[PDB]
């Protein structure tokens, strides 16, 4: 007799976290298919509650954009918090990249430009709302197939653009200035992470979490990419990982970039 059990039928598990999981569900009254994340509810009044509530608010304010997974509802039950989103039938970008890796057939240049432009429009929107994402990576981006659409789905590190305290995102995608607790240019940390996300989609080996190879990238050196890309596209990716955040393009500049003009729909 919970809301989750009475209003939805679970179809298939489609994601899994430490404190719960995501199911593809059909909603009984409207007949439509949704993705629903169900997680342990944090303590009332706790810091974890504040964090969980911020993530709900980020879905509720960002999900109407075409390149953010759409939000429908969120609720609490006795021991759980639930978020109901659109179901993206193509799954995560990380799983698409994993399959591509296995078969040796990666995203081609035109498809990489589409990914970069589409997630770039998502970031231009997020930044225009005075927010930053803080955890761009393949496992946080979802695919809808019909032309392909990429959508930012996980919003659990979103915070305001001038936040003086930040929960760092995945260390594989994290820009050095954030690691050093410099938060003057937070939008450019999302640009850095998006470039490395595109490098992953271009066929690169798994990125380092730490160590010498991690530091090499933070000097502005792109990882090896196993396919020929144009020099100007490669140069765009490199300047998006520039050690000086101010040299990286804004998301607005990225979506207006001459290199991505061909990708525009
Ligand atoms: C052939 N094959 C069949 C199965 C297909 N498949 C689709 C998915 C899938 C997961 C998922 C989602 C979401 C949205 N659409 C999704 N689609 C989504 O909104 N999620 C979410 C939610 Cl519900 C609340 C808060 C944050 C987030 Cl990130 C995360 N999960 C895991 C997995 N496999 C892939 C093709
Ligand atoms: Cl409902
Ligand atoms: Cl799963
Ligand atoms: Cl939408
Ligand atoms: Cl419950
Ligand atoms: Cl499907
Ligand atoms: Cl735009
Ligand atoms: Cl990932
Ligand atoms: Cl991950
Ligand atoms: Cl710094
Ligand atoms: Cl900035
Ligand atoms: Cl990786
Ligand atoms: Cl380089
Ligand atoms: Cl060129
Ligand atoms: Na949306």
């Amino acid at each position: 007799k919970s809301r989750y059990t009475t209003e939805f039928h679970e179809l298939e598990k489609i994601g899994s976290g430490e404190f719960g999981s995501v199911f593809k569900c059909v909603k009984r009254l409207d007949g439509c298919i949704y993705a629903i994340k169900r997680s342990k509810k944090p303590l009332a009044g706790s810091v974890d509650e504040q964090n969980a509530l911020r993530e709900v608010y980020a879905h509720a304010v960002l999900g109407q954009h075409s390149h953010v997974v759409r939000y429908f509802s969120a609720w609490a039950e006795d021991d759980h918090m639930l978020i109901q989103n659109e179901y993206c039938n193509g799954g995560s970008l990380a799983d698409a990249i994993s399959e591509n890796y296995r078969i040796m057939s990666y995203f081609k240049e035109a498809e990489l430009k589409d990914l970069l432009l589409q997630v770039g429009r998502g970031l231009r929107y997020i930044h225009s709302m005075s927010l930053v994402h803080m955890d761009i990576k393949p496992s946080n981006i979802f695919i809808s197939r019909t032309k392909v659409m990429f959508k930012i789905g996980d919003l659990g590190h979103v915070t305001r653009i001038s936040s003086p305290q930040v929960e760092e995102g995945d260390s594989r995608f994290l820009a050095n200035e954030v690691l050093q607790e410099n938060y003057t240019h937070l939008p450019k940390a999302d640009i850095f992470a998006l470039a490395l996300t595109v490098v992953c989609a271009a066929g690169a080996e798994p990125l380092p979490r730490n160590g010498d190879q991690w530091h090499e990238i933070r000097q502005g050196r792109l990882p090896r990419i196993p396919q020929v890309l144009s020099q100007e596209f490669t140069e765009l990716l490199k300047v998006m990982i520039h050690p000086d955040p101010e040299r990286r393009p804004s998301a607005m500049a990225l979506v207006k970039h001459s290199v991505l003009l061909s990708a525009s729909r």
